[PDB]
DNA sequence: CGGCCTACG
DNA sequence: CGTAG
DNA sequence: GCCG
């Protein structure tokens, strides 16, 4: 009754097992700090089978025959029907490794492997990273200077003037060109940590060259804090704010408007939604979907899709609009 | 046991 | 190495 | 860590 994948299944972003899916987001989280690709998929498969419950998971019980979930993940769950805590969780929480990991990881410009190696150097606060800038990147330096800002969420407000000013620079850029809101907000999110553009022509080709014309104009505006042919961009923005400005993270993304169905759905995610997608794409239907078209390498031939709509019924899976792929 | 998404900057 | 979803 |  529940599916193996989550592409298979709705996801709202709201749901009945909040507490429980987030503990076993902390065990995902950790366990990618470690490099432990395979614990953190399943960990978050499991937390995001509970998003696809119908109602609150109370006993024990009701886990059995559910995907994802064995010994480690259902102890993880009984712990907290039972006391309200997973001290697995806790120590996690409360760990400086993990909260260090966290903090680097957040910054624009550091990955795991960067953070890991900072952490094994000693280094464990933002302070320790800025007296050592001969240690940055271009990119990290930015990532520290804006972070405070960068912390703090995004509204949906905020993305409706972001928009306008991003179209204009891309009207001037390329006439009849179009802006598209991707991402989480695209889900239905009311808050996010950056928002997220995907560009394109109706006029085959058209799209050639845009994005560096599109920055130019972005830059001259003076609304670009930091980035840098290419198609996909990861800016930090000025927005506007009451007597003031923050730094905000946008990322455009030009596709040409034969892809525009395959890089909409991959830019609107989530992660592990387009994760589960391309594994299901690959091992159920030997198909290869990536954000630029859908490949069939027996026949040797790509899938001319118009929308959203008919990627999925290439795949054979019931439509999912984005408000249902929050998994 | 092998596998775990698949790209671009 | 970083970035994306 | 779990699936097939
Ligand atoms: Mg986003
Ligand atoms: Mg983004
Ligand atoms: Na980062």
């Amino acid at each position: 009754w529940m599916p193996a994948y989550a592409c298979q299944r709705p996801t709202p972003l709201t749901h009945h097992n909040t507490g429980l899916s987030e503990a076993l987001e902390i065990l995902a989280e950790a366990a990618g700090f470690e490099g432990s690709e395979g614990r953190l998929l399943t960990f978050c498969r499991a937390a995001s089978v509970l998003k696809a419950l119908p109602s609150p998971v109370t006993t024990l019980s009701q886990l059995q025959g559910l995907p994802h979930f064995g010994e480690h993940s259902s102890r993880v769950v009984q712990e907290l029907l039972e006391h309200g805590v997973c001290e697995e969780v806790e120590r996690v929480r409360r760990s400086e490794r993990y909260q260090t990991m966290k903090l680097f990881t957040q910054i624009f410009g550091v990955g795991v492997k960067t953070a890991d190696r900072w952490y094994r150097e000693g280094l464990r606060t933002l302070d320790d990273l800025r007296e050592q800038p001969q240690k940055l990147t271009q990119q990290q330096k930015a990532g520290l200077q804006h972070h405070q800002d960068l912390s703090t969420p995004v509204l949906r407000s905020d993305v409706d003037a972001l928009q306008q000013v991003v179209e204009e620079a891309v009207g001037q850029a390329l006439p009849g060109a179009t802006v598209t809101l991707t991402g989480g907000f695209r889900r239905g999110k009311l808050q996010g940590h950056d928002v997220d553009f995907l560009i394109t022509h109706p006029k085959e080709g058209q799209e050639a060259g845009l994005l560096p014309r599109v920055m130019c104009r972005l830059q001259d505006q003076g609304l670009i804090l930091y980035h840098q042919a290419f198609e996909r961009s990861f800016c930090i923005f000025r927005l506007p704010q009451p007597g003031s400005w923050k730094a905000v993270r946008v990322d455009l993304v030009v596709a040409p408007v034969s892809q525009f169905p395959f890089a909409l759905l991959g830019w609107t995610g989530s992660k592990l939604f387009q994760r589960e997608l391309r594994r299901f794409s690959r091992k159920e239907k030997g198909l290869w979907l990536n954000s630029h078209g859908l490949f069939d390498p027996e026949q040797k031939t790509f899938f001319q899709a118009a929308s959203e709509e008919d990627i999925f019924r290439h795949l054979g899976l019931e439509y999912l609009p984005p408000e249902q792929r929050n998994a």
